[PDB]
């Protein structure tokens, strides 16, 4: 029993984990056989920042300009591409510690693991979502821009995240591993804002029947309710619509509980409309929306990954 | 900016981690040069578990008895001790991964990366902090024997945590490597229950720092108090005291504040006696006890690890 906020095990992703540097700009690179993917910003200078101009900026740039450093060790660029907002650097020597993996774009309410890195050195691992209005509430300090997101499905690294940069409210915004930004956001300055987000409903729901298979029974009713009354009230408590696809989703979760879907809508319904009176649930005072289904299918019932 | 609860990466004890069988029991082992640790509980048998006898128990056992996995690979082992409640089983190879390591207990209010594992294969990783009672709160199921806490500090890895058993209200009781018990447990059924926890009152105050340091001041006010006045306050909500070394060790997040720490204790004494009145401190609503004041130094100021 137990349930925490847990990231996939790092070590896959931190033996791909190298250091890029051009000019005075210093970032993090991810290695995959003989490519180095790394944010395009890296060819950008402190008054080039501004509205840069990458075509410009990367036909100015030679192999020689990058410096690629897999630890201790130098790689030796041989070519240098863009897609998108990503660099991509060909080296001589392909990573021996390439996992098999993939590069998949995430949809909003989903969550990954990020294996936070500076000058090329994981530092830390956490779960995020990916919030509806296309942010990320990460942990990310100056430097760590090329950290990666990803999932990791027995085997094989399903990249779908790098960090690019912080929003003014804190959050962060970055591009999927072909370099295209998820939501509205530019690799610039400008006055960029997240914009209005919402709670993922779906994730709601699964975490308050993790909550039950934890033992925390309180919030639940005798009553049910319409999954058109339920969304009347999401609407008021800017919680996410929730559809038919979502209810087959929870089916697994509300199989093993004997708690129909309906039901547990009317005890978010509850929840919603009368607060929590000082109790916690799985040791929250808040309605957590950042685990999936799956996650909570994975967590309470165990499987690995190899 | 952000704050997440961030675990170590993982990758250097993933490395280590093997299978280790005994008749039909079947946990998760440490290996490190070329000695495998684990749970003793690996020797019981379900009619063993009632009250059972271990010195006896190993001496019936030889070294064929165990079988050790690492990956698809079967490693020998040649030689079984016994070290207070774990195993140590020497095999005829070295770990070739072993990381630089040290095996450290740590202190009740200290935290740790846990990498819960599976047959011998890492599943997941978070972080936890040794309470007051010295139980953790974490995420197990079955299986999950001998998964290991950790931290790590620069390239070693200080192993603080090895994973034992489930207490009644589904908090989870283990042992430091050398096999003796976090608190007043055994590795039995008994009645063993948690006993009496407290919150860790200087982690709450170096969470609030972080909450200063990134936005969130609505808690703050103009008032100070005495430590013994505070301490006073602290008492009648089950908090710890407060110590002069509590106060000297959050020292450095006053100092890029400029909240004296007395000051915050005076915001910690208002947030006691009148709640958070709806409003949230690093996305929660209740007063988060499980980061040290260096957990707080290290994500708010970005420290990596080789």
């Amino acid at each position: 029993s137990g349930f925490r906020k847990m990231a996939f095990p790092s070590g896959k992703v931190e033996g791909c984990m190298v250091q890029v540097t051009c000019g005075t700009t210093t970032l993090n690179g991810l290695w995959l056989d003989d490519v180095v993917y790394c944010p395009r910003h890296v060819i950008c200078t402190s008054e080039d920042m501004l509205n840069p101009n990458y075509e410009d900026l990367l036909i100015r740039k030679s192999n020689h300009n990058f410096l690629v450093q897999a630890g201790n060790v130098q790689l030796r660029v041989i070519g240098h591409s863009m897609q998108n907002c990503v660099l991509k650097l060909k080296v001589d020597t392909a990573n021996p510690k390439t996992p098999k993996y993939k590069f998949v774009r995430i949809q909003p309410g989903q969550t990954f693991s990020v294996l936070a890195c500076y000058n090329g050195s994981p530092s830390g691992v956490y779960q995020c979502a990916m919030r509806p209005n296309f942010t990320i509430k990460g942990s990310f300090l100056n430097g760590s821009c090329g950290s990666v997101g990803f999932n990791i499905d027995y085997d094989c690294v399903s990249f779908c995240y790098m960090h690019h940069m912080e929003l003014p409210t804190g959050v962060h915004a970055g591009t999927d591993l072909e370099g295209n930004f998820y939501g509205p956001f530019v690799d610039r300055q400008t006055a960029q804002a997240a914009g209005t987000d919402t709670t993922i409903t779906v994730n709601v729901l699964a975490w308050l029947y993790a909550a039950v298979i934890n033992g925390d029974r309180w919030f639940l009713n005798r009553f049910t309710t319409t999954l058109n009354d339920f969304n009347l009230v999401a609407m008021k408590y800017n919680y996410e619509p929730l559809t038919q696809d979502h209810v087959d989703i929870l089916g697994p979760l509300s199989a093993q509980t004997g708690i129909a879907v309906l039901d547990m809508c009317a005890s978010l319904k509850e929840l919603l409309q009368n607060g929590m009176n000082g109790r916690t649930i799985l040791g929250s005072a808040l309605l957590e929306d950042e685990f999936t289904p799956f996650d909570v299918v994975r967590q309470c019932s165990g499987v690995t990954f190899q």
